[PDB]
């Protein structure tokens, strides 16, 4: 395993490792919002989550994830620029060394403290990792976090972290809505995309909500405790896991409602 957002395992070398890092389809991206287009095939997001079944929270040494049951259509998202059903699978954040980095999304440059993703595969598909090989087989909702006042339903999650400090390391995590880290409008950017880290494919539909949640500074230092590591290496703090804005290329970011 040889790849992360260190010295010398960092975005920059992913290529080498992953070729279609340098590919038509990269994300994340930075947004201009003078460049957007509005498309009346839009609809708004329907994020279908009252029966969502958190599972455990996971320290995976790139980031953390609050893993759902997606055995069934429990937590969906449909429409917006979707067509079918897309199963909420996993969440998991990015954020920088300081308050102002951490976003992989950018706004006109503006970069936020950090960013969730919201992760959901195409019941077309069968699995999720048959669809993470099709053009059409994942949707991911980005939040932004606006350093700003503390965000309760995020403290929920922040006070798990102490139980899976180093890689590998997973704590029960029952009874989580994730609706609860949703802003208050689901006004939307849309553009086809990756993956944001290895193995980086071209599978997915971003969906990059355009008004944040708040974190507070103190909350964003709690991110930054956990480790790269497994227990016994030496210590690797996870400062920082986010991959910076990639070539834009042909592509189109649409605007709902505009
Ligand atoms: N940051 S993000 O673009 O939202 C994102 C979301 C999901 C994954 C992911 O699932 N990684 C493992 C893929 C895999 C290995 N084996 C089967 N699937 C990576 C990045
Ligand atoms: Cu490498
Ligand atoms: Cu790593
Ligand atoms: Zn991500």
């Amino acid at each position: 395993h040889h790849w992360g957002y260190g010295k010398h395992n960092g975005p920059e070398h992913w290529h080498k490792d992953f070729p279609i890092a340098n590919g038509e389809r990269q994300s994340p991206v930075d947004i201009d919002t003078k460049a957007v287009v509005q498309d009346p095939a839009l609809k708004p997001l329907a994020l279908v989550y009252g029966e969502a079944t958190s599972r455990r929270m996971v320290n995976n040494g790139h980031s953390f994830n609050v893993e759902y049951d997606d055995s069934q259509d429990k937590a969906v998202l449909k429409d917006g620029p979707l067509t079918g059903t897309y199963r909420l699978v996993q969440f998991h954040f990015h954020w920088g060394s300081s308050d102002d980095q951490g976003s992989e999304h950018t706004v006109d440059r503006k970069k936020y403290a950090a960013e969730l993703h919201l992760v959901h595969w195409n019941t077309k598909y069968g699995d999720f990792g048959t669809a993470a090989q099709q053009p059409d087989g994942l949707a991911v909702v980005g939040v932004f976090l606006k350093v700003g006042d503390a965000n309760p339903a995020l403290q929920k999650v922040l006070d798990a972290l102490d139980s899976i400090k180093t890689k590998g390391k997973s704590t029960d995590f029952p009874n989580f809505d994730p609706g609860s880290l949703l802003p208050n409008v689901l006004d939307y950017w849309t553009y086809p995309g990756s993956l944001t880290t290895p193995p980086l494919l071209e599978s997915v539909t971003w969906i990059v909500l355009k008004e944040p949640i708040s974190v507070s500074s103190q909350q964003m230092l709690k991110f930054r405790t956990l480790n790269f590591n497994a227990e016994g290496e030496p210590e690797l703090l996870m400062l920082a896991n986010w991959r910076p804005a990639q070539p834009l290329k042909n592509r189109q970011v649409r605007g709902f409602p505009k």
